[PDB]
C-alpha cells in the first residue's frame, strides 16, 4: 500500500458529470417504477403461449361456433417461432416448448385454422421429443409438466396427430404422473386449496367440477392461473372464472401470462434487487411505497405471490419477512408456522421454485431477533434443504448451469448476512445481475420491472462514483497519516487503509465523508495505544501515561519518557479534533463526554497491563468485565457516529446507543469484537473459562464463548432494525461496523481492499 500506490489512483468518475448521469438513471428508474407500485400497471410480465392457448378454447358464451376471445387465436397464428414451437426466443427450455406448442397446436385445430402453424408444431414436438435419450436430457421442467403433458398428449392421441406417442420417455412421464397422482389426497382438493388447483387443466378426469368452487380465490381465478381458470370455466360456466378471464385480458390485449396478478412477489422483487445492487439510497420514497402496500396485505397466514391466493407462498413469505423486518417493518415469524406440518414441508412443486423458496427462508432466518427458536429451526432446515439440493442431478440442468444456480446456491450458504462487508456485496451482485433473467412456472417468463438494464448501468456507474469519491479520500488519510506523527511508532504496524476500509465499506455515502475520516485517525491512534499497553513499554512507564491520561494537562508530559511525550501529544490533539468536530455537529458540549470515553478505555487498559505484568489470570466475568472497555471499540465508534452530516444526537439519544453497562449497540459491538477476536486467534476468554472450569476441557471452553457470542449477535441484530427515534444513519453506522469486524474475525484484508476501493467495475 503507502502513500504511493494510493496517490497513483485516478478516480474517472470524481467528475461532476457521472454523477449528473446517475441522476438522469434514477429519475428513469423511478419513471419505470411508476406504474408497478403507484399506479395500475403493477404485475408486468411476459405472455404465455401455453395459457393463451388455453384461453382461446373458451367457445363464444352466446353459442355460436367460434372463440369468446378470438383475439387470442390471433395472436397464436402471429407468435409462432421459426423453429415451428411458441415460448420466448431468448431462452429455449425444452419442456417450455414442448408444453406450449403442443397447447397451442391443439386450440388452432380445435376451430380449424392455422393448418401451416400445426403442422410445424407437429415436426416441432416430434422432432425435438427423439432427442432425449434418457432423464437427464430432459432439462429443467416447468411447473406440473410430468402432469399436464400425458394428458395433453393423450387428447392428440385421440385425435390421431403424428406424434411419437411409444416413446421410452413419453412412458417414463405417464410413470411420474401415475406416482404423483397416487399420493393426491382427492377429497382435501375440494377443502382446502392446494398447489394443484395451479393446473387443474392437467387433471380434468379426476377433477368434480361440481365441488371445486369451495377453493376458487376471490378474483375468480384458480391459485392464479388463466389456463386451469379457463379448464374450470369451460365446464362449469361460472361466472366468476370468466370475470377474472376478462380482467386478464382487458390487462394484457390479446395474450395472457401464466400468472396473475404477481402484484406482492414483484414489488418484493423489485425491492430485493434494488437492495442487493447496492442502490437502494436512492429509491427511500418507491422503497416505501412499495413494502408499504405488501405490509397492508400482510397476515398471519403468510402471503402469496398475488394478494388474493387462497394459499401462502413460501418464495413471497420468506422474501416479504426479510424486507419488511430489514426495513424496520413489525413482522412476527410465527409467519412460517403456516409451512409446517406435525416441522418444515416444502420439496413439493417445481424445482426452481422450491430452492428459490429455501433460500430465501436461509435469507430470512438470519435476520432472528432473541427467543425466535422458529427462525435457528428455519436455519437448520433450510441449510441441510440446500446441501442437498447441490447433490441432486436437477441442479445442474443446461438450463441451471446457464443460470449458474449450483454457484448461486454454494455462494448463499458459504455467506453470512452479519459476516458481509456491503460495499463488496453489491460490487459482487453487480457482476450477477442479469437483466434478461427468465423464471419457470407454467412457462418460461421474465419481469421487466424486477430484471431489466437500467438496474444495472445505474448499479455498476453508482458503486464506481462512490468508490472513486472514496479514492480521493484515501489520498487526504495517507497525507495527514504521514504528517501526523504516527509512523514515527515503528514498534507498531502502519495501516491506515485497513481501518478506513473498515468504516467506508459499510459507511460510504458521500455526506459521511468527515465521519469516515475521525474514525481513521482515531484507529491509527488506538494501534499504537495497543501495541504500547500490551507489547512494547513497561509497567512503570504506562503508570505515567495512564496518570497523564487522567490529568488533561500537556505540561504534564514532561515526566514521559520521549516516545510517550510525543504519543500524548498525538493523542490529546486527535481527541480534541474529533471533539470539536462533534459539538460542531452537534450543538452541545461533548469535551467532557469523550475524555470520559477515552480515560475508561485507557484506564481499562492499564488495568490488563497490570494483569500481564503479575501473569494474573481473571475469571471470565471480570475478563469480559474489562474486556468490553479496554477493547476500545466504543470510544472509537463514537468519533465517528457523532459526526455524521445532518445526524443529530441528543444525550437522551445517544444513551439509547451507547450506555456502558448496558446492552446497547456500542456494548454489543464491543462485546462482540472482544470475542470474536478470541475465537478466531486462539490471556483470552477460552483460558479465563477453563481456569473458572478446571475440569472443563477446551472445545467446551470455546463453545461456551460461542454461545456468549450467538445471542449477543441476536440482540446486535433488534437493537439495530428496531424502531425507535435514534436517526437511524447512526445506528446503521455502528451495526456495519461490527459486520465488517466479523468479517475480518471468521492476508485477505487487503484482498478485500483491492475489490472494495482500489478495482472499478469495468463499463
Ligand atoms: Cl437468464
Amino acid at each position: 500500500w503507502g502513500y504511493d500506490l494510493v496517490h497513483s489512483l485516478k478516480s474517472p468518475y470524481i467528475d461532476s458529470s457521472y454523477r449528473e448521469r446517475a441522476e438522469v438513471l434514477v429519475s428513469e428508474i423511478k419513471a419505470m417504477l411508476n406504474p408497478a407500485i403507484t399506479g395500475d400497471g403493477e404485475s408486468m410480465i411476459t405472455p404465455s403461449a401455453y395459457d393463451t392457448a388455453w384461453v382461446a378454447r373458451v367457445p363464444a358464451i352466446d353459442g355460436s361456433a367460434r372463440p369468446q376471445f378470438p383475439q387470442t387465436v390471433d395472436w397464436i397464428l402471429k407468435n409462432q417461432l421459426k423453429d415451428g414451437s411458441w415460448g420466448i426466443q431468448s431462452h429455449f427450455l425444452l419442456s417450455d416448448r414442448l408444453l406450449a406448442t403442443l397447447s397451442c397446436v391443439l386450440v388452432l385445430l380445435k376451430w380449424n385454422v392455422g393448418d401451416l402453424q400445426v403442422e410445424q408444431g407437429i415436426e416441432f414436438i416430434k422432432s425435438n421429443l427423439e432427442l432425449v435419450k434418457d432423464e437427464t436430457d430432459q432439462d429443467s421442467l416447468v411447473t406440473d409438466f410430468e402432469i399436464i403433458f400425458p394428458s395433453l398428449l393423450r387428447e392428440a392421441q385421440s385425435l390421431r396427430l403424428g406424434l411419437p406417442y411409444d416413446l421410452p420417455y413419453i412412458h417414463l412421464l405417464q410413470t411420474k404422473r401415475q406416482e404423483r397422482l397416487a399420493k393426491l389426497s382427492r377429497e382435501e382438493i375440494y377443502a382446502v386449496p392446494s398447489p394443484l388447483l395451479y393446473s387443474l387443466e392437467g387433471i380434468q378426469d379426476i377433477v368434480e367440477w361440481e365441488r371445486i368452487m369451495e377453493v376458487q380465490s376471490q378474483d375468480g381465478s384458480f391459485l392464479s392461473s388463466p389456463a386451469s381458470t379457463a379448464c374450470v370455466f369451460m365446464h362449469t360456466g361460472d361466472a366468476k372464472c370468466l370475470e377474472f378471464l376478462n380482467s386478464v385480458m382487458i390487462k394484457f390485449g390479446n395474450f395472457v401470462p401464466c400468472l396473475y396478478p404477481v402484484d406482492l412477489l414483484e414489488r418484493l422483487l423489485i425491492v430485493d434487487n434494488i437492495v442487493r445492487l447496492g442502490i437502494y439510497r436512492h429509491f427511500e420514497k418507491e422503497i416505501k411505497e412499495a413494502l408499504d402496500y405488501v405490509y397492508r396485505h400482510w397476515n398471519e397466514r403468510g402471503i402469496g405471490w398475488g394478494r388474493l391466493n387462497p394459499i401462502a407462498d413460501l418464495e413471497t413469505t420468506a422474501l416479504g419477512f426479510r424486507l419488511l423486518r430489514l426495513h424496520r417493518y413489525n413482522v412476527s415469524p410465527a409467519i412460517f408456522d403456516n409451512f409446517k406440518d406435525a416441522k418444515f414441508i416444502c420439496s413439493t412443486g417445481q424445482f426452481n421454485k422450491d430452492v428459490a423458496s429455501m433460500l430465501n427462508l436461509y435469507r430470512a432466518s438470519q435476520l432472528a431477533f432473541p427467543g425466535e427458536n422458529i427462525l435457528d429451526e428455519a436455519k437448520s432446515f433450510a441449510t441441510k434443504y440446500l446441501r442437498e439440493a447441490l447433490e441432486k442431478s436437477e441442479t445442474s440442468s443446461a438450463w441451471n448451469n446457464k443460470q449458474n444456480l449450483s454457484q448461486e446456491i454454494k455462494y448463499a450458504l458459504k455467506t453470512s448476512w452479519h459476516a458481509s462487508v456491503p460495499r463488496v456485496e453489491a460490487k459482487r451482485y453487480c457482476q450477477v445481475y442479469r437483466p434478461d433473467y427468465a423464471r419457470i412456472a407454467k412457462c418460461v417468463y421474465k419481469l421487466p420491472y424486477v430484471n431489466n438494464e437500467k438496474f444495472l448501468e445505474l448499479g455498476k456507474l453508482d458503486f464506481n462514483i462512490i468508490q472513486s469519491i472514496h479514492q480521493e479520500e484515501m489520498k487526504n488519510v495517507t497525507s495527514w497519516f504521514r504528517d501526523s506523527g504516527l509512523p514515527l511508532f515503528t514498534f507498531a504496524r502502519e495501516r491506515p487503509l485497513e481501518f478506513y476500509f473498515l468504516v467506508a465499506a459499510g459507511t460510504y455515502e458521500p455526506q459521511y465523508a468527515k465521519c469516515r475520516f475521525l474514525f481513521t485517525k482515531v484507529a491509527c491512534l488506538q494501534t499504537v495505544l495497543d501495541d504500547m499497553y500490551d507489547t512494547y513499554g513497561t509497567l512503570d512507564e504506562l503508570k505515567l501515561f495512564t496518570e497523564a491520561v487522567r490529568r488533561w494537562d500537556l505540561s504534564f508530559t514532561e515526566n514521559l519518557p520521549d516516545y510517550m511525550k510525543l504519543c500524548y501529544q498525538i493523542y490529546y490533539d486527535i481527541v480534541h479534533e474529533v471533539a470539536w468536530e462533534a459539538e460542531k455537529e452537534q450543538g452541545r458540549e461533548l469535551v467532557s463526554f469523550f475524555r470520559k470515553g477515552w480515560e475508561d478505555y485507557l484506564l481499562g487498559y492499564y488495568e490488563e497491563a497490570e494483569w500481564l505484568a503479575a501473569e494474573y489470570v481473571p475469571t471470565l466475568d471480570e475478563y469480559i468485565k474489562n474486556g468490553i472497555t479496554s477493547i476500545g471499540q466504543r470510544i472509537l465508534l463514537l468519533s465517528g457516529v457523532l459526526i455524521m452530516d445532518g445526524q443529530l444526537l441528543s444525550q437522551e439519544a445517544l444513551e439509547k446507543v451507547d450506555y456502558p453497562g448496558r446492552r446497547v449497540l456500542t456494548e454489543l459491538n464491543s462485546l462482540i469484537s472482544r470475542l470474536a477476536d478470541d475465537t478466531k486467534t486462539y490471556a483470552s476468554s477460552i483460558e479465563c473459562y477453563m481456569k473458572d472450569h478446571p475440569e472443563c476441557t477446551e472445545e467446551e471452553a470455546l463453545d461456551h464463548i460461542y454461545s456468549i457470542l450467538e445471542p449477543a449477535v441476536k440482540e446486535l441484530t433488534r437493537e439495530f432494525l428496531k424502531p425507535d427515534d435514534v436517526p437511524f444513519a447512526c445506528k446503521k453506522m455502528l451495526f456495519e461496523e461490527t459486520r465488517v469486524t466479523m468479517v475480518i474475525f471468521k492476508l485477505e484484508v487487503k484482498d478485500h481492499i483491492k475489490e472494495c476501493l482500489i478495482e472499478p467495475l469495468p463499463l
